């Protein structure tokens, strides 16, 4: 006799008005919101669409979510019916091995995003000719082998199936594509996880795998483009598999063949506001929240969502002092970016709000469906793929204030883990009492001089590239300078005319002490 | 309560007028109330009480207006009188040529429509082809291009992908691309590209779908191609199965019972078709449910006037009771009809005793199978109804916004859509008496206008100079910039051996003295 239009578990009125799940005597109770009681217990005030089995358009009912009768791998924040539960899989390549039909360097992959499937970008180690180390003429062709592992940075787990990925050497130069492995992993890939696990062995990338008798080649021009722009791109799709559903009778999560991720994903993308936020580790985290779509009755059945409330339920912002903030960071320490559509909309709101600064009317900005929003730490500069590649000199400098130990063999400093993410290496030089300068590790591939102690502190080794001897300063009246190189300022390859000196580098003074001071 | 077509909405509501409205937070299918629904900015819906889908498409009248539908269906197809279906054509980004010393040029494609979906690519003419490749009378060139699929319709295709053949000349077919079956686990929604514009395109290698035989091209053929520098891409309508809405949990699952190849024919026989190039200058095709007198079941559909169609199919509105599209009055557009449709409207214009269709617009009845072509009057078009040029005044006005000018070039703010009928610019310097020294004086040295990431056009002088700024012997010498419309651009050397820009139709776009810059 109770109204349950969408036929989940929650009665209409409850969803529209506000509700919450509460355990009393070891038993759960789906109660309506009661400020007296539920506010003190610190439960969450949920609210969903009485006409949508899943407000977020995902394979989990608003009931299964809030109630916990769901696959335990669905991310916490996505237990809220306004937060979408779907997977986000991209490929992480750890290192490459090059050779002619040899060399090997480490590679850092980071997930990317541009204003327009999940794509990741690989950065190959430029520090310590490639063409020489291998013996390459304009007639030879190089082969490619790399180690990779799939990464789920979403809010839902995938099971039976694994995505298709392609390795791209430019704008479209596809070197090899990894087939959509049918069911070669009954093992699960859950949110914030690597397959294969970190403690296990990586996946070997050896050939465009439709016929294992054909390696990944790369003619001399291709190879050179790779050397020129030490970087590959991994474009992964959304060919995830079946969804694991909860059986109300025995509570078993089994991989249902009826529910498939490709039946759902399209709907999610069309009825949610996408927000990407790099507050945790400068990594781009993407979340989707359910927003009203004015021209859609069914989507107007969804609760009204404000930008401020989205940030709280999606990424974890809170107001300890009435002031909104992440982890000790006021919302002002971040930067909002929108596509044209959202841009105009937000502007039209700020218009009808008579407000000039969006940071004040944050709880008054309405999120619609299909909105794309980008929040990123205001301290850093960002590239094409929205990756932290630098910062202001006042920032980078300040990041090296704590000088633990000064030595003629190196420096021991305590550096923010945030800042050290944007540094490419260090440059050491000697400055005579009057004018004379002279770089020691004077190579683009020899900035590789900083080691990270597992006790938080960073160590800068001077004598690394200086023939294993400390600084022989025959005159204790000179200066010892240590500059820093940001990813954006760094050179990864000799210029047009094979120049390999720091002479052409933008550096930031970090440490400048005379000889009698060390 | 009657409901013959059995689609949730009752007979009377559909016949007389209804609207879906959200109350507290629930959808209510309400009978249209003149006063209280109008103020709320709601739309007055009508449909056929005897058609589960008035438009004949695979979505019920009820599903459409209630929002209980694959959210990938176009908004205007949310209205029961606007057909929801896919429109797939192939767009080629660039090709490269060689012999079984390789010319790699960029291409531009436009979906065409003359009196199955088809497009037309144009190969870049800007820097001999037959000589750059040592091609002999008994040689053969191989074709290698990059393409993606475009959905310009109002509904998504899912599993399947259309058969499509590349063609040189009138019927010289160089290659045909298979109709991949269920290999496409991705989605092609309306107004989208496949694959996305941040993933590599699709490769055009083999001439057939199985044999590893490259796309070949004999000598005479390669010449023909060099002479016209354009190819045709014909695509069929073999789309996949259809995504259906499950009321039980709201899941959109691809139904293997319902297939677009069973629906399209119906839509095509029960709708009036309107092509309108207003938005972006491209050919946008829409279908509206129109009455078919000979057909009872079809007479069951709401009467449709031309004026109303434009309102619900494209976005036309009446600010001052005057029909218009985003500022441009309805009078600024062409009306073209196939011989059938023409006669019909000529009749109605007699029974109304009017000679100007622009007046009696709201009294013009649309029937099923009508074909209408509405294009912006300001632009010049070709045989395929593609925007190929403009009136000088329009072209000039589009450049009248100079953000900056110097000796290196111009930084203008040109309409991103207008700049689709300009192949390039001719730069020249003028003597105080009248000498004319053209800087980039070659037919294939016109591509000096790039586009910045902030959407501002920049014309580069240093490009086809000596990579040096523009030097002027006298601050009184005028600096001229001309625009070259597609219709007026040359893609090959002239009769003699002339590659100069002398006989090119140029529109003046800039002309400030040396000291006025
Ligand atoms: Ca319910
Ligand atoms: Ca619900
Ligand atoms: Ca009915
Ligand atoms: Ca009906």
């Amino acid at each position: 006799t109770v109204p349950d239009r969408d036929n989940d578990g929650i009665p209409d009125s409850l969803e529209v008005e506000g509700y919450t799940v509460d355990v009393k005597n070891k038993r759960t109770f789906l109660s309506p919101w009661i400020s007296n009681i539920h506010e003190k217990k610190g439960l969450t005030k949920y609210k969903s669409s009485p006409e949508k089995w899943s407000t977020a358009s995902d394979p989990y009912s608003d009931f299964e979510k809030v109630t916990g009768r769901i696959d335990k791998n669905v991310s916490p924040e996505a237990r809220h019916p306004l937060v979408a539960a779907y997977p986000i899989v991209h490929v992480d390549m750890e290192n490459i091995i090059l050779s002619k039909n040899t060399i090997s360097k480490n590679t850092s992959t980071s997930r990317t995003h541009t204003s327009e499937s999940n794509s990741s970008t690989v950065a190959i180690d430029h520090s310590l000719t490639w063409a020489e180390t291998m013996g390459l003429n304009t007639a030879d062709t190089a082969r490619l082998n790399a180690n990779i592992r799939y990464v789920n940075t979403g809010t839902a787990p995938i099971y039976n199936v694994l995505p298709t990925t392609s390795l791209v050497l430019g704008k479209n130069q596809t070197l090899a594509t990894i087939k959509a492995k049918e069911n070669q992993l009954s093992q699960i890939l859950a949110p914030n996880n690597y397959y294969p696990s970190k403690n296990l062995a990586p996946i070997a990338l050896n050939a465009q795998d439709d016929f294992s008798s054909t390696p990944i080649t790369m003619n001399y021009n291709q190879f050179l483009e790779l050397e020129k722009t030490k970087q590959l791109r991994l474009d992964t799709d959304q060919v995830y598999g079946n969804i694991a559903t909860y059986n109300f009778e025995n509570g078993r999560v089994r991989v249902d063949t009826g529910s498939n991720w490709s039946e759902v994903l399209p709907q999610i993308q069309e009825t949610t506001a996408r927000i990407i936020f790099n507050g945790k580790d400068l990594n781009l985290v993407e979340r989707r929240i359910a927003a009203v779509n004015p021209s859609d009755p069914l989507e107007t059945t969804k609760p009204d969502m404000t930008l401020k409330e989205a940030l709280k339920i999606a990424f974890g912002f809170n107001e300890p002092n009435g002031n909104l903030q992440y982890q000790g960071k006021d919302i002002t320490e971040f930067d909002f970016n929108f596509d044209q559509q959202t841009s105009q909309n937000i502007k039209n709101q700020l218009a009808e709000l008579n407000a000039t600064n969006i940071y004040t009317v944050l709880d008054k900005i309405k999120l619609n469906a299909k909105m794309n929003i980008l929040i990123r730490d205001k301290r850093f500069h960002y590239d094409r793929n929205n990756i932290a590649v630098g910062a202001d000199e006042s920032v980078v400098k300040e990041a090296h204030r704590e000088v633990i130990n000064s030595s003629t063999e190196g420096l021991l400093l305590n550096i923010d883990k945030d800042i050290r993410k944007i540094l490419s290496g260090y440059i050491v030089e000697i400055e005579d009492t009057e004018g004379l300068k002279e770089v020691i590790n004077d190579r683009y591939d020899m900035l590789n001089i900083s080691s990270l102690r597992q006790d938080g502190k960073t160590f800068i080794d001077f004598k690394k590239y200086n023939d294993k001897l400390p600084l022989y300063i025959s005159n204790p009246n000179y200066k010892v300078n240590v500059y820093a190189v940001t990813k954006e300022n760094t050179i990864i390859n000799p210029s047009e005319n094979g120049d390999t000196s720091t002479n052409g580098i933008k550096r930031i003074l970090i440490f400048s002490k005379k000889g009698y001071e060390i």
